[PDB]
């Protein structure tokens, strides 16, 4: 209970929604810097599971256009979603194996890291942000952690100035969040089988990890 | 209807396949000895709190050990039913002729392999798993046990008669959460799809005439 209480504390997620250096084969995935800045530069977008309106699990706490792409920081807050994740994490051998040495085991964070390893922006233009098994845009690796600062520190490309801009954002009471989640374990279970048949899933995830340099520092990423 | 029984068939071992593991070896003779040549429980990934049914028949044939299982647990079937309604893969349906069967399709996609762990004393249990450690252990699901057996070209009428003679309280103590945890594990099994496709080719089953998803 006490230890289970920590499991369902909020979970932050960060990562690029798009990499300006990545040229996609599909026109639909194009998202140039000028386009992003226009709508972005010159209010809190919901965060969900695979773009499902009934699976809102939190909100976006910061969005920043940087040198290498569009970076996002979200916050998973749904008590229902986190409890579901807590229970499944207890029956995962992947999770039982734990994280890389120095990191403290964190079943909930590890389960999220394993299942929803990608970030997905889709559509105002900026409608919402989705956690998915793997993103269609390359470099969209999802990085989970209990601390916003820690998550941002997982990406070598971000400079101290970049992080300052992001911080000003998350430090600022959202409309999306009682519990915005309107799905269940059965729903998540149905989605898990879909993930099993995504082709090149692991190679895509490993490619993303190297592209954003998360391979350089320790994290809960399972890929 | 959807939660009616589901049969699953497939080889638990291919005598022609050389187990890249000395512990997975399973010679014909040792098999036929324990065989005819208490029905074994059928569970999920060898979790004994996840028994979904029983083995209805086993037959040692030319190419290996063929098995036919029956998924009967109502608790399990109902859990599967709900999840199947929230699966895009399942919503896409099967290939042309075959009629949609959500529960059968979710099972085909999630537990595409069979696993025997006679580890020990003889045959202990058969597990439905995302992919088996032994090659050629593709799991084929269906509502009619006859149809399922007809999915494997290797089997002969004589082989089928032997199996036919055999197949002719809720034991599940798990939940949606347990299956979900197992689902993330499956995502990290290496070469899952390549192995499944290999198994599929080996036993001659096609997505074009079954519910197999790999």
């Amino acid at each position: 209970d006490e230890q289970q209480s920590q499991a369902v504390a909020p979970v932050y997620v960060g990562g690029f929604l798009a990499r300006y250096d990545q040229s996609p084969d599909e026109a639909e995935l194009l998202l140039p810097r000028d386009v992003v800045e226009h709508w972005l530069h010159a209010v809190a977008l919901p965060l969900n599971i695979n773009h499902d309106d009934t699976a809102v699990v939190g909100h976006v706490a910061a969005m920043q256009s940087v040198r290498d792409g569009l970076f996002c920081l979200g916050c998973v807050t749904s008590p229902r979603f986190l409890e579901i994740v807590r229970r499944a994490s207890e029956k995962s051998e992947l999770v039982s194996r734990g994280p890389v040495s120095p990191l403290q085991p964190d079943k909930v964070v590890e389960f999220l890291s394993g299942s929803y390893a990608g970030l997905s922006l889709s559509s105002t233009p900026f409608k919402e942000v989705a956690l998915c098994s793997v993103g269609r845009r390359r470099g969209t690796l999802a990085v989970y952690g209990r601390d916003p600062e820690w998550v941002t520190q997982r990406f070598p490309d971000l400079t101290a100035a970049d992080r300052d801009g992001l911080r000003a954002q998350w430090q600022r009471s959202t409309a999306v969040d009682g519990d915005p989640f309107r799905s269940d374990s059965y729903g998540l279970l149905g989605n898990s089988v879909d993930a099993l048949y995504i082709r090149e899933r692991l190679p895509k995830l490993r490619y993303d990890k190297q592209l954003v340099g998360v391979t350089e520092r320790e994290s809960y990423v399972k890929a």
